[PDB]
C-alpha cells in the first residue's frame, strides 16, 4: 500500500508529464484512502485539487487552440 | 523566393514537427505558385495533400482523445 503523501506526489508528477490516464488511476486509488483521513489533511488535498484542476484546464484550452490551427491547415489544404 | 519543390519539402517538415503555423504560412506561399504550375505538378501536389490531410486528421483525433481523458480526470477530481 502507498501512503496518501506518496500518491499525492505521483498525482502532481502525472499532471506535470501530462499523463492523464495514469492520473485517473491514481485518483481512483486515492479514492479508497479518502474516507479514513483526518479532516485537516482532507481539506488541504481538496484545496490542492482545485489548483491541479486549474493546471489541466489550461492544458485543455491549449489542446483546443492546437486543434483549431489544424482546422485552419485542413481548410488551407483543401 | 522559394520554388514549389522547396515549399513542398518544408511543408512535409512542418507536418512532422507539428508546426501548424509554419504549415499555414507555407500553404499561403504555395497558393501563389499554384496557378503557374504544369497540370502534372498540380496532380502530384493534390495527391500528396491527401496523405497530408490524413496525417493531421489522425493528430487532431489524438488531441481530442487527450481532451476526453482530461474531462474524465476533472470528474474524478471534482468529487
Ligand atoms: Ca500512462
Amino acid at each position: 500500500g502507498m501512503n496518501i503523501d506518496e500518491i499525492e506526489r505521483k498525482i502532481d508528477e502525472a499532471i506535470e508529464k501530462e499523463d492523464y490516464e495514469t492520473l485517473l488511476s491514481l485518483l481512483n486509488k486515492r479514492k479508497e484512502l479518502m474516507e479514513g483521513l483526518p479532516k485537516d489533511k482532507l481539506s488541504e488535498i481538496l484545496e490542492k485539487d482545485r489548483k491541479r484542476l486549474e493546471i489541466i484546464e489550461k492544458r485543455k484550452t491549449a489542446l483546443f487552440q492546437e486543434i483549431n490551427v489544424i482546422r485552419e491547415a485542413r481548410s488551407s489544404l483543401q
